[PDB]
């Protein structure tokens, strides 16, 4: 057998030495297998699947049980080796060397009789040596695997068994496939029970069952691109490893939590005291940047709590909200304030620009392009975004500029919580949020009222006027089914003269800022704040007119005095006002 | 209707009595939207295999152009993307048996239908590669949510009697059936085995929803060692709350999650409900203005 | 090593010898490495990021961290050889070379057992073997890393390692992928604070204190297509070697501005006398061109005297003007006054017809045709002037 292991390994040997991991729960894959190699004519299966579902796995259990001797008495006592392609390669540097080097190898098995070939990459068997000797390393296996004298087990995966395997048919007929599926949840909890007692020893620790159920639920629910069996035992592994570099050395569920929430950065973390950070303080820290819209900061506070807090549906998206209303009234700043709030950045926000998607054909953006077209290499764009950051915040922004066969897209994302790719790879949107940007039904604000006589009114009846008529606007625009997927439809009032004086703060505060860059300051004492404020008010447009007026009464004469040497660095500007009808002075004074 | 529709398809099939030359059942569902079509067809697919997830669902909103159709067919010999077949396709193949699910079908283009013919009446399907796939052992749904705007609308003009539950219904039926009839080719309706269309819930249904919808939120919370518990009146209230002849049973699942839901998260973050407490949902006050009451014990 | 130096370079022995530059602010990225590489299992991490985030850098920075003594156990004197993957390739003439280069070091890793391989572009890993009858070096790995017999750490940009490492998805599996996000303002001050005394020695210089703030500031806001801890390194050594050239040396934050205003064109560099008078005066030299019209030329001025003063929002453009009037009173002769007042002639203004923009489907001339649709590849008209130029009139 020196050649026989000198070009493989004894797998048998392996499992008589307990160097192998148990395998549970593998008995009917395991007979199936048994079933076949029993068979008088091409008595050699093939175990199909996808990555990490444990298909070397099988082979391991039938080696430690031919060995156990639980196996019928076909089988017996029959040593199960892994052949090494490679190894074979490895030398055949002149003609005729690696042919000769198999010849041989075959020649052992049908001498010695009782021996199990295993080829692991069963789909490289196909021109392993399609050199100048032009054997195809298969083209010489065949009429043994025809007529039935060699036994052998392959595994390879779909994808694989369908590109390389399918296009021989010759050889697709040598071979049984045999499914190997992905475990569910209690034959995942099984596994990791079983495997717990050798991972005890590699770190030294203990490992509670909490642990493990908590670990198997947390790999299905937040890893996407991975496959059960696989997932849960890694982060077990990484879980021990850091208790383990750490220094009783137990790990719990909230180990498992930290490990899963550090690798995809999704908060499902325990709350720590800084509950009470979200709890009556989250709609302030929105307040202290978003002014006078107390509506759409409680519903986004709740939403966050809400999934922050345990109980949140499993299935859907965090929250899903549409902020309609007049323009310049905060719906864009709010979405910003959110993402700075949760990130400490708003430039992690992923800002889609509706306008730019007024044409049928252009949804090829969110989706990529379908099989052989140009661009189908590189996938969509929203898609490849959301992937890579699992937890963010998504916003649609101006979102009736774009083609009404646009959001039919987005019917999946709001209810499913999903998107496929064009390649047919799922993305999951359950772990972000929705925000649509709207300006429908405010047109006809700047005047009021519809037409003929009206009742007397009022500032309330203007604002329940004005959200009837964006409720009839949203529900003609966009369909029923596309409505009804939606958690909140908030409409915003317009800004109240208080409200633009408070803001006016914040646009004085950003004016500093810029002039710290260059070691300077300003002041704007209290009446000029209350003038500045009188200039600009126009409740039609918002608080963008305001910042015009800022633009042009204070930063245009500092510029100038910039310009002309009156200010340097190292001084700060006192602005103040002067005159009663008009009071319209803004006199500057520069002071160190 | 629908359930017995499709159990009498699913016994038929398994009594040896099917056609062997089309699939088992080729249904399309219509109506109004929170019905249930898209329930029925995983409480199908979690019956036949054990697990929901076993249901092959397509979106057909991603197929709104014609150059789409090799995302399930693959691509044409020599292009980029031939060694992956049709993405469709091979999933039929891995599973002869298996549940195909087409949402929302009108919103993609008239060329898919192209495809469909062959799938209702010959039951098989060729790919680019030349291959043949069966599709003589699957079930075929097409939801559809078309001619949706009239039912918000309601009636008709004129001066309508009042009618009862059965009116409704068959007013609803007809107009449904006529819009399916208008936009869809007689060709492709002719094929189909069967045409359900899903009436709206009644104010008793949305009862035993409430039950089901909590005893969801129930397990959610029991992740964190936790209960709930509704008196009779409070699921009486969240009924009356919820209910909504047009748009389904989806305001029920708003009005649970703002009601509910809301006041159990500020709870739990104030740390007035520790884990290993239930918590005992009841109601108070009169008419109108009842609100609900919650407590905890151990 | 005399087998494995054949075939690679020995980063612990380079990190002994002084000659990596020291690594700031990257204690989560190496303690979730050396967490990772501590595994039964898979103990094979790949670091995934931009293209120049500092991938290799947090490995150099591991380098250091394990020849200090400064490691958790089971990581004390090992030995990090980056693997070439060139010279393997290369004399590989006849069949079973290349192979046999892999079974011979990977022999020498079993014997030899404190010993980590690392793989910069892992991407190029997968085919990497050949065509015909030959296996890549990716088979040959599968084996062992899956078991974990041979710890290696590997390093890929997101849209190399999503193009290549994700069509086998076999070898992807065993691969625990770590991201290395961008460093944030203060990081990048840290950093380049680190930096400063080793890219003083090679210029001779000295950088002082504010000249790293500008540089970190200015390359932030003003380069967008590249990553930041680069284009502040890039800055400062630039500037640095400039000055050198153009010679106690002191570099300040105005050779910064005045590198990155040549680099790019958007004027950053600081006010002369000179220039603030022609400021000044920018209302009587366009009255040049343009008689009459005081108030345009009015706004036109303080609009860029915003500009240039500093006051200018850095979240906007400089201006945007609507100029409505008759036909024949100078409202395109004023563009083209501004267009030759700012850079050298009306020639710089990027003038469109909107005439010929009649149809609301010629959109996409601004944009280009989206994936799947011919002329996709040309991308927008206004876009890639705009890039080419980023400061000009529109
Ligand atoms: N039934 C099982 N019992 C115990 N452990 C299992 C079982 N199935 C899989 N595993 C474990 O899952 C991990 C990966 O499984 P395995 O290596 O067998 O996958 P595979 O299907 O051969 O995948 P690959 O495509 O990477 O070759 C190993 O740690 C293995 O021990
Ligand atoms: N409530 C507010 N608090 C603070 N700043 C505000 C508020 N409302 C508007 N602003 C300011 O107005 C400017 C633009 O507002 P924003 O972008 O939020 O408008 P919008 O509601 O999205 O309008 P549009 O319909 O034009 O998109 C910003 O400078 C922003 O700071
Ligand atoms: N008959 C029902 N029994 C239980 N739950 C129901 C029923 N009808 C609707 N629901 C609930 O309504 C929600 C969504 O319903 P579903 O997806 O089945 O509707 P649909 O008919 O497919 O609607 P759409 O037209 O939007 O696709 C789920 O929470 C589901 O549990
Ligand atoms: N204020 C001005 N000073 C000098 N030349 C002027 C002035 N106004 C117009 N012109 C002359 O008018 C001619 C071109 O006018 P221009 O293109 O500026 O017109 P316009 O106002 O943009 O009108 P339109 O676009 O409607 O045709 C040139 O010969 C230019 O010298
Ligand atoms: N934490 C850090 N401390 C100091 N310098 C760093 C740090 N991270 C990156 N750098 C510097 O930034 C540059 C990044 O180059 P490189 O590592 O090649 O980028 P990439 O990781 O994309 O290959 C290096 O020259 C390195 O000196
Ligand atoms: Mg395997
Ligand atoms: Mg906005
Ligand atoms: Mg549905
Ligand atoms: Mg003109």
């Amino acid at each position: 057998s020196l050649v026989l292991d000198q070009f493989g390994r004894n797998l048998t040997q392996a499992a008589r030495e307990s160097k192998l991991d148990p395998v549970i729960g593998r008995e009917k894959e395991i007979e199936r297998v048994m079933q076949v190699l029993s068979r008088r004519t091409k008595n050699n299966p093939v175990l199909i699947g996808e990555p990490g579902v444990g298909k070397t796995a099988v082979v391991e259990g039938l080696a430690q049980a031919i060995v156990k001797g639980e196996v019928p008495e076909t089988l017996k006592d029959k040593h199960l080796y892994t052949l090494d392609l490679g190894a074979l390669v490895a030398g055949s540097r002149y003609r005729g060397d690696f042919e000769e080097r198999l010849k041989k190898v075959l020649k052992e098995i049908r001498t010695r009789g009782d021996i199990i070939l295993f080829i692991d990459a069963l789909h490289t068997l196909v021109g392993a040596g399609a050199a100048e000797g032009a054997i195809d390393a298969a083209s010489i296996l065949k009429p043994m695997l025809a007529r039935g004298e060699l036994q052998t087990i392959g595994a390879t995966t779909l994808d694989e068994y369908r590109k390389h395997l399918e296009k021989d048919a010759a050889l697709e007929r040598r071979f049984q496939p045999i499914q190997v599926a992905e475990p569910s949840l209690p034959h995942t909890i099984e596994i990791l029970k079983g495997l717990r007692d050798r991972y005890e020893a590699h770190h030294r620790v203990s490992i509670t069952d909490e642990a493990l159920v908590q670990a198997a639920t947390l790999a299905d629910r937040y890893i996407s691109d991975r496959f059960l069996p696989d997932k849960a035992i890694d982060l077990i592994d990484e879980a021990g490893s850091r208790m383990r570099i750490r220094r009783v050395a137990e790990v719990d569920g909230e180990l498992i939590a930290e490990v899963l929430a550090t690798a995809t950065g999704i908060p499902v973390f325990k709350l720590t005291e800084e509950e009470s950070s979200r709890l009556l303080r989250m709609e302030d820290e929105l307040h202290k940047r978003v002014i006078g819209q107390v509506d759409a900061v409680k519903a986004l506070s709740k939403a966050i709590r809400r999934t922050r807090a345990g109980l949140k549906d499993p299935k859907r998206p965090g929250g899903s909200f549409i902020f309609a209303g007049p323009s310049g009234v905060g719906k864009t700043e709010l979405s910003k304030a959110l993402a700075e709030f949760l990130f400490g950045d708003e430039d992690a926000l992923i800002s889609l620009d509706m306008s730019e998607f007024s044409e049928k054909h252009t949804v090829s953006r969110l989706f990529g392009s379908p099989p052989g077209y140009v661009g189908y290499e590189e996938g969509g764009q929203l898609t490849e975004k959301v992937r890579r950051k699992p937890f963010s915040v998504v916003l649609f922004d101006a979102v009736e500029k774009a083609h009404p066969d646009i959001f039919n897209s987005l019917l999946q994302i709001l209810e499913d919580g999903r998107l496929t790719d064009s390649q047919g790879r799922v993305v999951d949107f359950k772990n972000t949020v929705i925000i649509m940007t709207t300006n429908l039904g405010t047109r006809d604000i700047s005047k009021g009222f519809n037409l003929g006589f009206a009742a007397q009114g009022d500032t309330k009846s203007n604002y329940e006027r004005m959200k009837n008529k964006v409720s009839d606007e949203l529900k003609q625009h966009f369909r029923p089914e596309f409505l009804n997927r939606v958690d909140d439809v908030v409409v915003f009032p317009q800004l109240s003269q208080a409200d633009i004086l408070k803001i006016v703060d914040l646009m004085i505060d950003k004016v500093d800022e810029r002039l710290k860059d260059r070691d300077m300051g300003i002041e704007l004492s209290s009446s000029a704040k209350e003038l500045l404020s009188k200039k600009g008010y126009d409740p039609v447009l918002g608080a963008r007119p305001l910042r015009r007026t800022i633009q042009r009464e204070i930063e245009d004469s500092l510029s100038e005095k910039i310009l002309f040497g009156e200010l340097r660095p190292g001084h700060i500007v006192v602005v103040d006002t002067e005159g009663e009808g008009e009071t319209k002075t803004f006199t500057f004074r520069g002071e160190e």
